[PDB]
This record gives C-alpha cells, structure tokens and sequence, in this order.
C-alpha cells in the first residue's frame, strides 16, 4: 500500500519525453521520475502531422503557450489532409490526375459539420446530389476550407485572428528536445544516458528493477515503456503478446526522407498530402524551408528497392545519394497496454500508419487515460483493466477508419488496391458502413460547436471519429448512401431553408479567399 | 415497397398514444396522415406522475408549447429531487423518517451535475475527506445545495420568476393526455377514432397490413405504432414478439395506489417526490395542487394484495374498505425488440420498470426521438430498425440496472423482501460499474458540469443519461462508498486544499437560498 513514489520511463524518444512532461506536470512534487535513454543512431526528420487537441490537451496541460513551442520547433500550420490520386489509376505522382473535369483530390478538414434542424449538413448535401440538384463534391459544399486551401491561404489573418481549426507540422526530434529541456529543467525529471541490460521481475511477475549496461540498478513502483517497437518492458520483459492486425492493414514498411523546399517561390501548403501510390501511399508534410515525405507501402506487394525507386522518381531524387530512412513497422497493438506495474506508451503499445495523424495523439491520449486511472502501490486491477479497455477502443476505432481509406478506394489497377478490397472489415466497422448506406450519421457530434469539441478532451475522446470525419473520407472516395435519409422527405421546410446554410459556406469561401494572406506570408511574420 | 411513409396508425391512447401523436404530428407535419385508434377503457384515479427536466426541452419545446401553458392546463407542481425515506433503517412502512446517526433516515437524489474541481468530480473530494475522518456530512448535503432548501419546502423559482435550480414537474397523467389529445387533433391534424381493435391482418412478410375494428372499419397504414400498454395488441399479440421478463433483477411486480386530498394552506407543498421504503417494497408520494398521489409498489412474492392494501392504507390512515384504490399488476422487463417489421412499440407496450427514478414518461419521448432519428421509408431498411432496437434496449437495461442497485445496496435486512434482494445477481454491466465505484473511479462522468448544455441538448444527455452524479446520490446515500479514496488525489495536494472553497460555495448558496427563497406553496399561489 501507499502512493506511487518513483516512476521509471524506459526510452527517450518522442513518446518518452511526452510521458516525462505530462506525468511530471500531473504529479509535480509527489513523484520522482527518471527517464532511461540510450544513444541510438539518429534518423532524419521526416515530419509529423498533428490534430488540434495537441494544444488544448497536451501543451495547455503543461502550461506552454502555442507561440512558445512553435517558434522553438520551427512548426508550420495544418488545416486539412489532401488525398491525391486515390480514385484514379496510374503511377505514383505528386500531380493530381484528371477526374470528371477536375483534379483527383478531396479534403478531410478539421471541425464539425454544421447542424440544420438537428441533421448534419452532409445529409442535406447528398439529398441534393442524389436527386441531381448539385454536382459539387461533399468537401467543397459543406466545408469552407477546401477553397482557401487551394490558394495556400493561412488559417490566421495578419492580426492573429484565427478563421478555422488547424493543427501543426513539425520535426518530432525538435519537439522531443523541447520537451526534454522542459521536463528536466522545469519538472525535475532525471535523465540517465544508459542502455538497458537486464530487467529483474519478482514472484508476482511485476518489474522489480532495471539494470543498465554500466551496472546501475533503477527500481521504481511504476514503469513506463517508451522503448518503441522493441517493447523492452511490455513485450520482452512482461512477455505480453502483441496482436498483429495485418488482416485489416496491409502496409507494414516505409521509405522516408526530407526534401528542401523554396517557400519564396512556391509558398507553403497549409495541409498534409496523402498521395496514393501503386503499393501504398506517400505523405507530404510541409515545414519551414523543407517538407518531410515518406512512402508507406506493403512489403507483400512491393520490394524495398521497388518502393525506393517509386518514391525517389515521384520526387525526382537520386536513389544513390538521397538520405533515406527504411523502416519496417509492426501494425497492431498489445493484447493489454498495461500489465502489472508496466504501462506501455507510444509505439511500444500500438502503431498504425500515419494516414490520419494519430501517432502523437495516441501518446498524450494514453497519458491522459493513465492519469485518470492512476493507481497506488496496490495496483487495483479495476484501474488497469479499464485503462486497457480505453486504449484498445482508441486504437481499434482508428484501425477500422484507416482500413476504410483503402477498402473503399475505387482503384483496381495494381494488386495492392485489388487486395485491399479482398480483406474483411471489422464487425464494428461493417455496422458503421451499414448505417452510412442507410442514410444515417456515424457517431454524429453531440454539438456542432468546435470550441466545445476541441476544448473538452473528454467530449472529444468519447466522439473522436465523428460523422464529419467519416463523410469526408467515405464520400471523398466515392462511397455514398443508397438513398437520402428518409426523414428529409418529411422536412420540406428544412430542405428549403438549407439553401442559406450552403450559401453561408459559399460566402465564407469567397470572403476568406479574397482577404486571407498566404501561409508563407503569415509564417514570415510569425517566425520573425 | 418504396417511397416515404404516407399513413401512420397509432393503436392505443392515453399518455403514450397522445405523446406519440403529438411528437410524430409535429415532426412530420404536412407529410404524413396520422390516425389514433382509441377504445374507451374504465378510467382510473390520478395517482400522480413525476418527471425529469428534459421533459420541457426535449418534448414540449419540440412541440412548441411553453412551460407555463401546459403547466396551468394540467394543474402541475414542481419537483426538485426525490427524497428516499427509511431505506437504511429497519421497521414498518411509515411516512415518518426514522432516526439514523442523530438525524432523519433520508437522502436526496437531486437534478443537475456535480461540479468539477481540477477535472475531478466533487464526489471524489467529498469521500476523500470522509474516508480520512475530515468530515461527517452526508454526500448529498455536502455537494448539493438542494437538500437544505428542500428541507424547508422552498420553491425552485423566486417570486420574480427567476429559477435557482434544476427542477421537474408533478402532475396527473390524465390531464396531460387530454392536453396533448386536444393539441394533436386541433393543431396538428391528427385524426382520432373511437373504436376497439378486433383483428390485425399481417402479410406474408410478417408486417402488419391493416387493423380491423369492432365496427368493421379497416385501417391500413405504412407504419404502426403500438401504444396499447401492457396488452401489446400489436407488438406482442399480432407480431408475436417475445417479452423478456426480468424478475431476476427486480422483484416488485404489483402496486396499490390512490389519491389523497391535501390542505396546501395548512401544511404547504413539498417540492419533491418521496420514495418511502416499505417492508415488501416502497411507496411513492407525488404532491400536486390540493392533493398528493401515492402508491405502494410491492412484490407479490413477499406480500399478498390484502397485505399490501393494509400496509398502504395504515401508513396513510385510510379505510381499506372505503378508500378508492387502484390495484395494478405490471409486467417488469422489455420486449426482445421494440420495433419489428413495420410495428414500433412505444410506452409500456415496449418496456416497463417501477417509477422509482421517474423514467416512465421519459421512455416515451426518448423513444419517439429515436424513432424520428431512425425514421424509415416504405422499404423498411433493417439497419434503421436494428439501431433503434439497440438504443431502446440500452435505455431500459441501464435503467433496470440502476433501479436494482437501490434495493441491492440497501443495508436493510429486517424483512424477507430486503433479504431476498441481496440474493439476486447484478447484471455484468452493473457489476463492472460497481467495481469502478469501489475503485474510486467515477461512473459515466459527465463531459461537462454545465447543466444547461446537459439538459439543453438531448443528444448530450441521452449518451450520458445515468451519470456520476446520479450514481453517487443513490449509492453513497444508501451507504455504499469506495474501498479507498481515488489514488489520483494523493498526487494533487493543491487541488485537495483548494476544494475547500468549492464546498464553502455550496454552503453559502444553501444559507442564502434558505433565507431568500419563498415556499413552494407561496410561489404556486401567485402562479396558479
Ligand atoms: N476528433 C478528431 C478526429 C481526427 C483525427 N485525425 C484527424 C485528421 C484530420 Br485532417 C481531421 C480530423 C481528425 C479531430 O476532429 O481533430
Ligand atoms: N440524466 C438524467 C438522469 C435521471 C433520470 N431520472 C432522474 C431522477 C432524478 Br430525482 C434525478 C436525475 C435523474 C437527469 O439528470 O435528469
């Protein structure tokens, strides 16, 4: 019995120093935290994309203003994800192909669809599209962002006022160093540069101590595994099985690099690009003077040399001189994220391809659930079981959503895209698609107030993947309901007054397009 | 078998029938012909109905009926909480609270949400002090301001009309049914037919084709709404849908009720419903204007009808040979599926549970809200029916589990009834909630402590109907408390110290409202 006195974090990556900062802040003055980190071969900064709650749920919790960490991490702004060439056959190219008299792209923006007479705007859009009253795509009809993103507009005016929900693009290595300084200098976290040599467990299977290569022994009451894919504690020591979920996600490898960019000549894109490839997809994360890019592919349909060739040719890079990072990740999650006195945080717990910018979210979302379910020395099993339940739902819901990107793509030109259609959706995901086809919303938000959504982590965590996200991806790829929502035929006044709702989006599209500065213009004044 | 619903037939009148006619008539105004089949039954006494705050915001506001309009026409009173009397002390069934720890054996279940302090509900701070001997005040008096003003029969609104707390209403159901009958027929164009169902004609698909009445009239429709009560003329008799008896969780199955005249000038009016524990059940008291309704809900396995009538009459000093009494034998449980084919069951034809927590009328307009949200066309898409049945199934089962906890966790052991309740088993969903509760966790904590958002957004409340505030009121009120304080509080020394001002604010509101609020009788006099 007694409270947790000492906490040992194994691993000093991005997740490791987020755990040290979050736990150091949450338990300030009531727990001694030590982080074990061994020097590894450093890698390139291939870029990271995030979601709006990174500020409200993480940096706000630490008490760090957005401007403070943005300037020290050379971060850019992210307004949406631009899905390129997901509906047209062809090689992997950065240029959008032609589809129905226009470029093959669609946006997944932040925020929530507006409610009109208790019904999301998506249902009103499809009702018009189904009956031939409109041909405008879903994203351009219901969101104001696509128009200003086509012109690389900034999410904030020169006076600082924000006109849309946005996230950030940055190099994870810089944020890790920023949080390393914050945790050690402000929160009293102890940093130890050593390599784990032996993990000693007791008769109950719990971790007793960790011995390093130099002979130092570190004991604690609670151990946090941030060692990445290796899982030194949760997998190696605790012997907890890892659940491979490649029966839903075929991608398991990646080739990534960083490419210099002339922001003065071309501006900066306020969005992440997800460019469909022949055996996967390639991300593009614009930053300051450069952009990170990585080809996520499936080793079952493309060899590493084929992926390196495809990746370099699309960006006009020299495969013999370009610095490249070749990665082979494990897709899935542990059977239990928390076992005994060992809590897994980061890629040691779970991993999925960064198609929807969930990597960093998984860290501080798990850290949020860890503090909410924080135990004492008795390690109450109810706290551990409920934490493991939240983590498995957080990941499995994301896994199902990511699979829908490939499962519902109309492409059939390569074995990769054809095989994705041969996989089976999870029962929870298949039920969601059944609702969608019936004209229902999928996890409709309780309110269309984005400030409440992104300002209340509990409100968002219970409704992380909401109707707005599903319609952006499903309707963007071409999946639409079999027929309009049957209740709209009983709402003649609602379907008539909705004209002003679509007109309001058109007016904001025109006004913001004409008045907003470019992202490059704002970044220049922002970053000095 | 396509096209929108054109004709809707409601079988059964009363409260459920005319609530369905009003809600569906308003939602589908001008796009559906609605006919209500009602046969004259032997009328019963007005034994009183208790409600919850969303009755105005989710039902009457949807109809466009101001609170003052329907209150005056139904002679309604105000309800601020439920006072549970004699649930922790042994003895006969009496209206007088017994002595417990130097005070009356009662505790309140109030409306609203517990205030958050540093992201933690106030209940966790209360028990932390109680566990460490820092306080002896009961949970309800420490965290709620209502118990103090309810002990003095204070009004929930000042004489100037300003409301000082969340409240509901007390009324005779028959008056509300007549009010809605006039509203639906005169304002919404609903057709009322006085006839008795003679034969229900089904087709080869199992769907209802038409209904023939005793006079030979045949009524056909596209969608049928069963509001026939416990008889289940359509859902059970015609559709042959099985009814799931749940007497393994709730032993009460009978009731003896009446109405008692009351001199409001001499004794005032109680702004709360009373739940008076009995030897083989419990007795309600629903104060109204010049009278109060009362009913002894009991278990036929432990008390005969004559024993319950005697217990009921003796506690109110009534003549068992002359007092007008209503003897009822209800079915406890729910249908296997609330909606089958083109037949949707609404009201007690769908499910029933004892009115211990004032959920009877709520079940009607909550189901009507889910019916419109899942409204079908002539094709009757099975996904709409399946999702509706799931929402109804969760709505009742969660209520069933909560109601059982009232008896399961009562410390009384003096009668075979109370002893047998401890021999039943809680549902797995309820047992897991109790496991969390004992572990110091909240049970379905609200996303926000803003009651206006909660009671103003039916979707927000429906997803969190039984929240942490409700569970703590009943469980801690009966004496069930966690095994130890939340381990997370030991790491928040500043939070556990600054919470002193939160409890002091409740004490200041208790003192100020007690001195300035008028009595309910005083406010009712000026209003009515
Ligand atoms: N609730 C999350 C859901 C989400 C996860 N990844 C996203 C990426 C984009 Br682009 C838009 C939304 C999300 C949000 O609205 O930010
Ligand atoms: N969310 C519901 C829960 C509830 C159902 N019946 C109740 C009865 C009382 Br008294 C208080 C709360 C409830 C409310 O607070 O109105």
């Amino acid at each position: 019995s007694g409270k947790i006195d000492k906490i040992l974090i194994v691993g000093g990556g991005t997740a490791g120093w987020m755990a040290a900062s979050y736990l150091g802040k949450a338990l300030q003055g009531t727990a001694d935290i030590t982080l074990l980190q061994a020097p590894d071969i450093p890698t390139l900064g291939v870029g990271e994309a995030t979601i709006p709650n990174l500020q409200t749920a993480f940096f706000d919790f630490l008490g760090i203003p957005e401007d403070e960490w943005m300037r020290e991490c050379n971060a850019s702004y992210k307004v949406a994800i631009k899905f390129i060439n997901w509906r047209t056959a062809g090689e992997g190219t950065s240029e959008a192909r032609e589809l129905d008299g226009g470029p093959d792209h669609f946006y997944h923006s932040f925020g929530l669809l507006k409610y009109h007479e208790q019904i999301p705007l998506s249902h009103y859009w499809f009702d018009r599209s189904y009956r031939g009253k409109t041909v405008e795509p879903f994203d351009y009809a219901c969101y104001k962002e696509p128009v200003i993103l086509d012109a690389n507009r900034s999410p904030r005016r020169l006076d600082g006022s924000k006109v849309t929900n946005y996230a950030w693009h940055f190099d994870a290595h810089l944020v890790a160093d920023f949080l390393r300084r914050f945790a050690t200098e402000k929160l009293g976290v102890r940093h130890v540069e050593d390599r784990v040599e032996h993990v000693q467990r007791d008769a109950n299977g719990n971790i007793e101590s960790v011995r390093t290569a130099t002979g130092r022994v570190f004991d604690a009451d609670l151990f946090v595994d941030c060692s990445g894919f290796r899982g030194l504690l949760i997998n190696k020591a605790m012997e907890e099985p890892f659940l491979d979920m490649s029966d839903h996600l075929l991608n398991d490898s990646a080739v990534a690099t960083q490419v210099p960019h002339d922001d003065d000549a071309n501006g900066v894109e306020p969005f992440t690009s997800a460019i469909a490839m022949k055996s996967g997809w390639t991300w593009k994360i614009p930053m300051l003077g450069r952009f990170g890019t990585g080809y996520v592919y499936s080793s079952r349909f493309a060899t590493e040399d084929e992926a390196v060739r495809e990746f370099c040719e699309m960006w006009h890079l020299d495969p013999e001189t370009q610095p490249l990072n070749r990665i082979r990740f494990r897709v899935g999650r542990n059977r239990r994220a928390w076992v005994g006195n060992c809590v897994s945080i980061g890629t040691s717990s779970c991993f999925v391809e960064p198609l929807e910018s969930t990597g960093i979210y998984f860290v501080y979302a798990a850290l949020y659930q860890l503090v909410k379910h924080f135990p004492d020395k008795s390690l109450n099993p109810v706290l551990t079981a409920r934490f493991n339940r939240e983590i498995e739902t957080m990941f499995d819901d994301t896994r199902d959503f990511i699979q829908a990107h490939f499962y519902f793509s109309p492409r059939t030109d390569t074995p990769f895209w054809r095989a994705n259609k041969e996989l089976r959706l999870a029962d929870g995901m298949q039920e969601k698609i059944d609702m969608y086809r019936a004209g229902m919303a999928i996890n409709a938000p309780a309110s269309d107030d984005a400030q409440l959504y992104y300002g209340n982590f509990e409100e968002e965590f219970r409704n992380f993947w909401n109707n707005s996200n599903y319609y952006c991806v499903l309707a963007g790829l071409g999946l639409v309901p079999d027929a309009p929502s049957p209740r709209l035929a009983h709402m003649p006044q609602a379907t008539e007054s909705v004209d002003e709702v679509f007109g309001a989006v058109k007016d904001r599209q025109r006004n913001l397009l004409e008045t907003l500065p470019s992202l490059h213009e704002f970044l220049r004044q922002q970053h000095g």
